[PDB]
């Protein structure tokens, strides 16, 4: 009960900001995640020994890939933490509990290949799940770890509540399928415009949680420019490896994934900010006004990519 986590002074201050970077010391990331759960949820909501065992099994089941790794998991969870702390009264105790777990687990056992590549490869997972292929794999990896001995962090919930939180976690993990984002943001835009958006309608909540999951997942585009720029190397290292794997199947990859067309990267980023990121953080800010800093930092990075194109860095 009386065993609270502390951070060094700089981290204790900067962890509250949306643009926090968790740093290069892997061995601090678990303690950072627990601190976030304790302040977002209470020191009571999880048994520390089960939580710690859960965290280390989740880490063990992330792979050594350039971008979709353990650091991305904790980074995505930190963005969710920033959102929840800035919208303190909007979310139930179960939602606070579930969403941080969802973010830590959202890319479990990722191998750095898109749903498209699994389909063209004819991967067994694509036969099991025709849509959101990796995302249904990420959720079933989460259930697996929750069912290991000593790992049920939800042990003290009723059958009913346990089922609700696993249902919040499933929808949250599925929503990280960016193919689903486009329609989800379109629907929320319409509902906010006509004033029909209602946070007591469970199907409206689900959509808003869906958009938060996209916002946390893309949060690399909302860091300070030097972090955004270095993370972009990791993202493209996976894209180019997938492009190589397409070429091995006898398929010219889209130019984004072609390491022969690296010259097109800055214009590709410009495309992605205009088509995906800016609309995402725009609609999110309309619904949750305190998330404004995410939109502002996204516009800043858009401006920095325009400077790269115009040869100004
Ligand atoms: C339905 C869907 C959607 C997507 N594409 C994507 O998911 C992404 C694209 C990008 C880019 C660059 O985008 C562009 C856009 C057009 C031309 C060149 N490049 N940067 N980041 C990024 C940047 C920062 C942080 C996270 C992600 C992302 S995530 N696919 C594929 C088939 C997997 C590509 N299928
Ligand atoms: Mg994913
Ligand atoms: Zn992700």
């Amino acid at each position: 009960g009386l065993m609270q986590f502390t951070l060094p002074v700089r981290l204790c201050k900067e962890i509250e900001l949306f643009h926090f970077d968790i740093g290069p010391f892997e061995n601090m990331w678990p303690g950072i995640f627990v601190y976030m759960v304790h302040r977002s949820c209470g020191t009571s909501c999880f048994e520390l020994e089960k939580l710690c065992r859960f965290i280390m099994s989740v880490k063990k089941n992330y792979r050594r890939v350039p971008y979709h790794n353990w650091k991305h998991a904790v980074t995505v969870a930190h963005c969710m933490y920033a959102i929840l702390q800035n919208n303190h009264t909007l979310f139930t105790d179960l939602e606070r509990k579930g969403l941080l777990i969802a973010c830590l687990c959202h890319d479990l056992d990722h191998r750095g290949f898109s749903n498209s590549y699994l389909q063209k490869f004819d991967h067994p997972l694509a036969a099991l799940y025709s849509t959101s292929t990796m995302e249904q794999h990420h959720f079933s990896q989460t259930v697996s770890i929750l069912q290991l001995e000593g790992h049920n962090i939800f042990s003290t919930l009723s059958s009913s509540e346990y089922e609700q939180v696993l249902e919040i976690i499933r929808k949250a993990i599925i929503a990280t399928d960016l193919a689903l984002y486009f329609g989800n943001r379109k629907q929320l835009e319409e509902m906010y415009q006509t004033g029909s958006l209602n946070l007591n309608n469970q199907s409206h909540r689900d959509r808003v949680i869906g958009l938060m999951m996209t916002a946390c997942d893309l949060c690399s585009v909302t860091k300070l420019w030097p972090v955004t720029k270095l993370t972009a190397n990791d993202i493209y290292a996976e894209f180019w490896a997938e492009g190589d794997e397409m070429k091995k199947l006898g398929i010219q990859p889209i130019p984004m994934m072609d390491r022969d067309k690296k010259d097109e990267v800055p214009q590709g980023q410009l495309g992605f900010y205009n088509a995906v990121a800016i609309p995402c953080y725009t609609t999110l800010t309309q619904i949750l006004p305190p998330t404004e800093p995410l939109l502002k930092a996204c516009r800043d990075n858009l401006s920095q990519w325009e400077k790269v194109i115009r040869g100004e860095e």
